Formats: C-alpha cells, sequence, structure tokens
C-alpha cells in the first residue's frame, strides 16, 4: 500500500500591515 | 509508493503594524 | 513493505493584516 501522509506543512507567511493609525489630537491653542 | 502530501501548514503570524496616523486638526483661536 | 511517508505538505496560508498603527501626531498650535 502506499505510505502513510506527509508531514503538515510549514505555516504560512506574516499577513500584510495593517491599517494606518487614526488622526492625531488636536494641536493646542492658539 | 510514497504516501500523500500532508495538508497545509498553520496560518501565518499576524502582520505587522499600520503606520502612525495623519496629523491631528489644528488646535482652535486663542 | 509499505511504501514511505509522503512529503511535507505546502505552506499555511498568510497570517491576517496586522493591527492598526498608533494614533498620529498632535495636529498644529491654534
Amino acid at each position: 500500500p502506499p505510505g502513510p501522509p506527509g508531514p503538515p506543512g510549514p505555516p504560512g507567511p506574516p499577513g500584510p500591515p495593517g491599517p494606518p493609525g487614526p488622526p492625531g489630537p488636536p494641536g493646542p491653542p492658539g
């Protein structure tokens, strides 16, 4: 009979970069 | 003969953080 | 005799997008 199944493959690669953060806080009072 | 390939490996790591966000709005008048 | 093991499996899928980036810098003084 054919042999046993092979090992699970290697982990997938790291995903793509996440989204930008949101805008920063308002600037100082004038 | 050889057995079948193993299954796909685990999912990869989450991707890296996204970039810093854009500048915030102006502060208001003095 | 039984056949040898099958080969290692294929790469896993890429992981998900990473986390959002940090909040942006403060806006301009008002």
